[PDB]
């Protein structure tokens, strides 16, 4: 048989009939629920830590495990990804992957409204998450071998990979729309980032599935390493608790908000380029080969820190990345229609929010906007909520439905145009006024609700503007003219660029 089939009792029987007949040692295995699959991943140190203090017994235990047919690499899992080709994962990663909490990412489109503009962009967060995990693994491995002095362990690598996998665990329906348009609009009081949901959901993930114990059985130390994983996704002498300042560079792998060069961006750049029909000048494998840790000293008392660094002449590669970054941002991300669709879906959700029930832990009812507060409710919240509203028989959603039917039948708000501020920019406070200003600026009455104003912000590494779009809801010609000239006058009045 396989060790995969073996229960802990089976392992106990195997241990007994091989000579380990002592009940406490058997109790170790029963207690820690060490199913067969773990056996080829056990260490001298692990057997020590689990609690066999016999310096010679441990060796022979591992010998017995080695005698068996199935080994370590016999239990890895291989994905076929079109971006990365073949992909090996250590079984723990699969165990994390194979949960409701994670699998839910199959049902959230990466580009959200994008899919309704770019029919190629059907890809979801799931596969992207896989990709990020894999790349994280790759970069950390490369740095590990190239500089063995760095003391980078299996544990670290796995933590980095898990951080990779779970960086997007907490995205809501339609990805950035949810955390970027809907929640801020529906819960202005709460400051919420999909990362927040990511760490909360990871915490939910390990707990719903009792993987703390499994993580221990595979050689992680849950207390430290979960904090490490969480901190990698989230962020903040040395602030982090997960790892010592000596291994600071590890925090630059998965999320590097400092200079915007991380494996997340690598994967989604490549993938979005793949599905949108854009060809990507940036070879990340080149980056990984020429990636090294080395020390930097900046005087603030002088600080000394280990950053990820690239050979100075590999600057051209970054020029390629940032081109692709701009290329995607211009063409796809800040796309005037995609955003319109995001806006309309948000609107529908806002109008659907009061009536739609979603049950969480203990079956407590939650609204779409409040599901983020309960992971077991949020676990059920996916893109499909789009159809659930659309198909609902409840007549209180008829308003919400009609918006969704309009998205389906391409009856969208009319895009009046884009504008740019000549000087200064617009205060985050000043936003909610804007639809009123446009409405009241005169060149038929046009109420403030008839307009949406969409503000968009355009936006280092070490070696060894504002766009305003105005949409009008009223779709008739005369209202369209009126709104157009309203918008022109508003632009002229605030001394903005003459519209597109
Ligand atoms: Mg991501």
């Amino acid at each position: 048989t396989d060790l995969r089939t073996w229960e802990p009792e089976d392992v106990c029987s195997f241990l007994e009939n091989r000579g380990f007949r002592e009940k406490k040692v058997l109790d170790i295995f029963r207690d820690n629920k060490i199913a067969g699959s773990f056996l080829p991943f056990l260490d001298e140190d692990r057997l020590e830590d689990l609690g066999v203090s016999s310096l010679e017994e441990r060796k022979k235990m591992i010998e017995c495990i080695q005698q068996l047919s199935q080994s370590r690499i016999d239990l890895m899992k291989v994905f076929n990804d079109p971006i990365h080709g073949h992909i090996e994962f250590h079984p723990l990663l699969i165990r994390i992957i194979d949960t409701p909490q994670f699998q839910r990412l199959r049902y959230i489109k990466q580009l959200g409204g994008g899919y309704y503009v770019f029919p190629g962009a059907s890809h979801n967060r799931f596969e992207h998450s896989l990709g990020v995990g894999y790349l994280a693994g790759c970069l950390v491995r490369a740095l590990a071998e190239k500089q063995p002095e760095l003391q980078i362990s299996e544990r670290d690598i796995l933590c980095v990979q898990i951080a990779g996998l779970c960086h997007d665990l907490g995205h809501g329906p339609f990805s950035h729309m949810f955390d970027g348009r809907f929640i801020p609009r529906a819960r202005p009081e709460k400051k919420w980032k999909h990362e927040q949901g990511s760490i909360e959901m990871f915490e939910h993930l390990v707990n719903s599935n009792e993987l703390k114990l499994v993580m221990k059985n595979y050689g992680l130390v849950p207390e430290e390493d979960i904090t490490f994983i969480k901190e990698q996704i989230m962020g903040p002498l040395w602030p982090y608790k997960g790892r010592p300042a000596t291994k600071s560079f590890l925090y630059e792998i998965v999320s590097n908000k400092r200079n915007g060069i991380d494996v997340d961006k690598w994967d989604y750049f490549a993938r979005d380029c793949h599905h949108l029909g854009i060809q990507n000048n940036f070879d990340y494998k080149r980056f990984i080969k020429f990636a090294r840790i080395c020390e930097v000293e900046y005087k603030v008392y002088i600080r000394k820190v280990k950053h990820i660094c690239s050979r100075e002449k590999e600057v051209g590669n970054l020029y390629d990345m940032f081109h692709t970054r701009n290329c995607l941002h211009r063409r796809a991300y800040q796309h005037k229609i995609s955003n319109l669709i995001d806006i309309m879906i948000t609107d529908a959700f806002l109008k659907a929010d009061p009536y739609v029930e979603i049950t969480g832990t203990a079956g407590k009812k939650f609204r779409i906007s409040t599901a983020i507060d309960d992971m077991e409710a949020f676990t059920k919240l996916t893109d499909n909520i789009f159809l659930e509203v659309l198909h609902s028989t409840d007549p209180q959603l008829s308003e919400a439905q009609s918006i969704l039917r309009n998205i389906e039948c391409r009856n969208l708000y009319k895009y009046l145009g884009e504008t740019q501020p000549k000087r200064e920019k617009i205060r985050k406070e000043e936003y909610e006024r804007l639809p009123q200003e446009v409405a009241k600026a005169k060149p038929v009455e046009l109420k403030a609700e008839d307009f949406i104003v969409d503000v968009i912000n355009v936006d280092r590494v070490h070696f060894y503007e504002q766009l305003i779009r105005v949409y009008c809801k009223k779709k008739d010609g005369k209202s369209l003219d009126a709104a157009g000239k309203h918008f022109v006058q508003w632009c002229a009045l605030r001394d903005f660029t003459k519209p597109q």
